[PDB]
């Protein structure tokens, strides 16, 4: 799969008007098992590792998804995922509180077992800038002999970077929406 990722960011056959959004992908990319049933100190050193919080998310996405730190940072999403996955990852429906987030992530899991996602919010409040897109992970946490829980992540939110519900809903207000995508 890494090779692939290096074919198709290295290739030729590009539109121009995408030709400088690859090159910072490809200047910020750099490419390199964890256990099948991950834990959260787990998920803190991968969220480490990996640090643009939409090229961020989608390399912890990745290595999530393999299991082994290969993909980290030293943008449209579509061209992004794109790159990474080699096509663009199917969303979901637009969500509107980090609440119903929460939610349709444990009944995907209830469902399927599928337990990582990348969240794609459109309100979030960034310091200085305020109200602005961001990329965000989330992963079902299963410990044992408890109910599976929902842990977000935000590699980019380095003085947080496993908020709660609780803290991570102070960085939004009303406004917004979200939505869930997840590489198969
Ligand atoms: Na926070």
């Amino acid at each position: 799969s890494s090779q692939d990722i290096i074919s198709r960011i290295n290739s030729k056959n590009i539109n121009n008007n995408d030709s400088n959004e690859v090159k910072r992908i490809k200047d910020a990319l750099s490419i390199e098992l964890y256990p099948q049933n991950l834990s959260r100190d787990n998920l803190k050193q991968m969220a480490r590792y990996v640090n643009n919080c939409v090229l961020l998310s989608a390399c912890l996405h990745y290595n999530i998804h393999h299991r082994q730190d290969i993909l980290s940072s030293k943008l449209d999403s579509a061209i992004v995922d794109k790159i990474i996955f080699g096509h663009e990852l199917n969303q979901s429906y637009s969500l509107n509180s980090i609440d119903e987030v929460e939610k349709e992530i444990l009944n995907r899991y209830d469902i399927k077992r599928e337990s990582s996602f990348i969240i794609s919010a459109e309100n979030y409040i960034a310091p200085i800038i305020g109200e602005s897109r961001h990329d965000f992970n989330a992963v079902v946490i299963s410990e044992y002999d408890k109910k599976p829980y929902v842990q977000f992540i935000d590699s980019w939110k380095t003085s947080n970077i496993l908020p709660s519900l609780q803290e991570i809903k102070k960085h939004f207000s009303s406004s917004g929406e979200f939505y869930v995508r997840a590489y198969d």
